[PDB]
RNA sequence: GCGGAGGCGUAGGGAAACCGAGUCCGAACAGGGCGUCUAGUCCGCGGCCGUGGACCCGAAACCGGGCGAGCUAGCCCUGGC
């Protein structure tokens, strides 16, 4: 990618041909991310407490 | 994250021995009910359940251990009236 030695650099090969599930990427992406984050609470009663 | 041991299918059916897209009863080529493009597979979300108390508190009691007669008891010691 440089333009002082090294001039040059091209892709898309990979699939060209599809492209077109932005649905479930997006999506199931954002779930995990919810995980991560630490979420500690408790609950309280059930028969004493 | 790197990190294969753990599942469902990829068959069934049969007590089992074990046969097989076919199995089991029966002496039976036969009768008769269970067999085959059966794409499935794991996600979140959700039905819908299992333990969970899992909807919401609540009824007099049963179990354990602590408190317990500075009231009522009975006698037990001794002062009194």
């Amino acid at each position: 990618i440089p333009v002082l030695s090294p001039s040059g650099r091209r892709e898309l090969a990979a699939d060209l041909p599809a492209e077109i599930n932005p649905h479930l990427l997006w999506e199931v992406v954002r779930w995990q991310l919810a995980k991560r984050r630490r979420g500690t609470a408790s609950t309280k009663t059930r028969g004493e407490v």
